[PDB]
């Protein structure tokens, strides 16, 4: 486990996209986590479908959110999940329509990390790869972030209310850190990225419900 670690870098990550008017944030999160691990199993990264998770995922909420534990265990039962491109994403909760030959990939269950143990967390994202995890994003400094390692005594690590995925961690300027990839587009934190504090007291709730899938 290194000290620093960015899985863009290694390219384990696709672009950034924008969840848009849905809480489907817990979608994109988790298949960011599967991409991570299919590249890592099969060598190739494409684009995987959250849309599949929001229309067929019932024991979720679709647009009004779910959890990517969830998500994951669907993908299992189901077998698999479709490429973006066979199953686009509208932003919108529709009836499933899982195309069985636009399957891209599946998993074999999925594993938690101990809840608010950042150095799990850490060793997860050194060890398997992009994690998923939800955090409180509901204070304004979140909304219009854009520079340096994010942090406010404001945040409620009881308050999770968003989830995103942890793609790295690393040390600026003294500061120790999560990379995060945010599902609001490009435009948004830097470049649809931010990096959130680490080891500071599980800031935002981290590592308070963390996941990857298995398989
Ligand atoms: C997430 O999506 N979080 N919400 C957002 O990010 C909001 C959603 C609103 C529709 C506005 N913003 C957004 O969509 O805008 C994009 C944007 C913003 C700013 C600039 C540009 C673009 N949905 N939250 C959840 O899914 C939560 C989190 C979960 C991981 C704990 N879950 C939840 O609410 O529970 C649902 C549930 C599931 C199963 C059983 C009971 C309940």
């Amino acid at each position: 486990a290194p000290d620093s670690v960015d899985y863009r870098k290694k390219g384990y990550v696709t672009p950034v996209k924008n969840q848009g008017q849905c809480g489907s944030c817990w979608a994109f999160s988790s298949v960011g986590a599967l991409e991570g691990q299919l590249k890592k199993k099969t060598g190739k990264l494409l684009n995987l479908s959250p849309q599949n998770l929001v229309d067929c995922v019932s024991e979720n909420d679709g647009c009004g959110g779910g959890y990517m534990t969830n998500a994951f265990q669907y993908v299992q039962k189901n077998r698999g999940i479709d490429s973006e491109d066979a199953y686009p994403y509208v932003g919108q909760e529709e009836s499933c329509m899982y195309n069985p030959t636009g399957k891209a990939a599946k998993c074999r269950g999925y594993r938690e990390i101990p809840e608010g143990n950042e150095k799990a967390l850490k060793r997860a994202v050194a060890r398997v790869g992009p994690v998923s995890v939800a955090i409180d994003a509901s204070l304004t400094s979140f909304q219009f972030y854009s520079k340096g390692v994010y942090y406010d005594e404001s945040c409620n690590s009881d308050n999770l209310n968003h989830a995103v995925l942890a793609v790295g961690y690393g040390i600026q300027k003294g500061n120790k850190h999560w990379i995060i990839k945010n599902s609001w587009g490009e435009n948004w934190g830097n470049k649809g990225y931010i990096l959130m504090a680490r080891n500071k007291n599980n800031a935002c709730g981290i590592a308070n419900l963390a996941s990857f899938p298995k398989m």
